């Protein structure tokens, strides 16, 4: 079974990593280049980015551990828990070279301890769409004078009691919905179609709980990033944010440049949270160039 | 039927003003202080103080339009459009001479603005645990070190959709159970009895919409208040605010200081956001000593 449609010339595989058996879609040949979706999604968020990708590289694009179809982690949620699985994950097919990697939102969280302790086995890095968890967090507004804040839904998510569960259990499709149309600019590209597609999934008990296990470790993912970030990164990145509604806009670039010594940033104006729908076109072009070199 | 047990030598009753059925909660001989109570509660929250005042002053206590067993607004839920409602109320009963003001939470939202456009009309004021809406609420943080922030519900109560309906709806008991006790410090004053009758209150469909709408109203309450907080507050006034986990602390005093020439403030260490039900009296002791001068 497969909760999304694979691309031609895709294969959807399972990896065992730690005990922990991930799901991940791969294609394509040469440098081996691993895309990390975020909060909502799946890999399939990169679907659209994929087969372009493939023609230059080989690209692997997993489920986040308890998201999609791979297994909750047996360690925890924490940053630099979830990316020793990605990290192990990504060298079974690149063991002897170094490879590319772009994430979005959580898949952040997810990957930058894995980054920053293996500096080696990251040739280059494109990062979007959320802060990496620090100090900055804690800034955030719980209200703007527009409405609701971008990140309200943090405190929502690592409340206690498992409140955030128990409020959306039976009505994952219409929480999903408002989340991330609420997020968006670009809003259209979120048919019902789609929408049903993500809500299946995560609408799963073990993948809805995952989902918020994530924000629950996300001060435990501050008080590690504060040790790891005695050292700059030193490959090139890049940083993509939306600057539309729902967007991070300069933010992203601003902070990446406390965390890396080359850093190129880019703000899409009209697109908000959810770059790969909202504005696939640009949004694949300065990827795959950014990688091509 | 009473939603809520009245007290001895109270009655319960309804007063039609500008078309909405408003009830409330009145006893006692002297002049006049009206208690407004806040959201997730009712009149309920002040029967404990309510014989004590009514010992030296008549006592009324109104359901906020749309909750407890008062009609919703015909007008709005906006800070300004609601206190006209409360300000005509008090007026039926003290027509002649200034009447005493206590309000809890969005209790002050809706009675600023008559306040500070009536000020011969109020005696004195007291004002606890909540800010006047104002520029200030944009600078609460949105998640913090320690888990959820204290005003992230701002975002989700005031977001559209109705996300807060959908969600609660079904769960309002476990939802309002969760709200109170991570906003208190005294968490075990808050029986299943108490919770019960509260819950059952606000579940009323037409009291969860109308709780929800306040904070949808918010901003424009904040655009309101920036023209009225042209004229200072002349009348004697008295802040409180819970010193411990839930409370505003130090907030309530600051921001009332900017509001109002005479204030005197306490920090009650030891009591969350739930004053007359957390610290009942102490909180009891300084209102009646305040109003009795």
């Amino acid at each position: 079974a497969e909760e999304f449609p694979v691309p031609n010339g895709f294969e959807s595989a399972y990896r065992e990593v730690d005990g922990v058996k991930l799901h991940y879609v791969k294609g394509g040949q040469g440098p081996l280049v691993m895309l990390v979706h975020g909060f909502g999604q799946t890999w399939y968020e990169w679907h659209q980015l994929m087969p372009e990708l493939a023609k230059r590289f080989t690209v692997i694009a997993p489920d986040l551990p308890g998201l999609g179809q791979s297994e909750p982690p047996k360690t925890g949620y924490s940053g630099e828990q979830v990316a020793v699985y990605l990290h192990k994950l990504a060298r079974q097919f690149s063991p002897d070279r170094p490879f590319d990697l772009v994430a979005h939102d959580i898949g952040i969280w997810n990957t930058y301890p894995m980054v920053v302790k293996n500096q080696a086995d990251i040739a280059r890095l494109v990062y979007m769409e959320a802060p990496i968890p620090d100090a900055r967090i804690y800034r955030f507004p719980a209200f703007t004078a527009q409405g609701e804040s971008l990140v309200w839904a943090f405190s929502f998510f690592a409340a206690d009691d498992r409140l955030a569960e128990t409020l959306i259990a039976g009505k994952e499709r219409f929480f999903l919905e408002h989340f991330i149309k609420s997020h968006a600019s670009n809003t259209e590209v979120f048919s019902e179609r789609l929408l049903d597609l993500y809500a299946r999934s995560y609408a799963k008990p073990h993948s809805l709980n995952a989902s918020f296990e994530y924000y629950r470790a996300l001060n435990e993912s501050v008080r590690q990033n504060a040790e790891l970030a005695k050292t700059r990164l030193q490959m090139p990145t890049m940083t993509l944010a939306g600057g539309g509604h729902g967007g991070m806009g300069t933010f992203q670039l601003e902070q990446m440049k406390a965390y890396a010594e080359d850093v190129e940033g880019h703000v899409l104006p009209g697109c908000g949270h959810w770059l790969p729908e909202e504005c696939a076109a640009p949004m694949n072009r300065l990827v795959i160039d950014f990688l091509s070199r």
